């Protein structure tokens, strides 16, 4: 009508891309803390109960 | 296949042994505060009442 940014968004500037990339949902990791972790010298092995 | 460990499992190496054995259930231990303990001087013996 007059010169409005709704016209001209694309031609006379981009839209704003904010740099920060937000997160999804991060899952609660605790098995480390809650268990004995075996750090095994083979994929298979046993433990003698 | 080409070499792999679910086919060489007992062939290249053994599977791992841990060291550590693990224990039983163990049963609660409490009759020697629980009760009054007589270390007896024979095996067969009287309290009178
Ligand atoms: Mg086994
Ligand atoms: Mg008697």
């Amino acid at each position: 009508f007059a010169a409005s940014d709704p016209e001209y968004v694309d031609t006379l500037f981009r839209e704003q891309l904010l740099e920060v990339v937000m997160e999804g949902r991060e899952l609660r990791k605790v098995a480390r803390e809650a268990s004995n972790v075996i750090n095994a010298n083979t994929r298979v092995g046993d433990v003698p109960i």
